[PDB]
């Protein structure tokens, strides 16, 4: 679940941020939801010190996404904190 945290460490307030995802569509959250566990398969494989083409490619085989994409994506959520990825994803370009 994007649970909800503890919203006490942060010099930014998020009721922004999370208000936008609460009234976001559902299918942008559901868009959020499943870019989060191949962001997060991928850090896993990366601090095993995985090759990188190895990381993605595997993750690109079990996961139906473009490698060059989710390689974006990865260092773009890189500066959010962990708990945001989930409402980083919804704000899309």
């Amino acid at each position: 679940m994007i649970a909800r945290p503890t919203l006490e460490a942060h010099d930014y307030d998020r009721e922004a941020l999370w208000s936008k995802w609460d009234n976001a569509s559902d299918s942008q959250r559901r868009l959020a939801e499943k870019w989060l566990p191949a962001v997060q398969a991928a850090d896993e494989m990366l601090n095993q010190g995985i090759s990188t083409k190895t990381a993605f490619a595997t993750v690109a085989g079990h996961y139906q996404v473009s490698a060059s994409t989710l390689r974006d994506k990865y260092y773009q959520v890189q500066k959010f904190a962990k708990p945001d990825w989930a409402a980083a994803l919804v704000d899309g370009r």
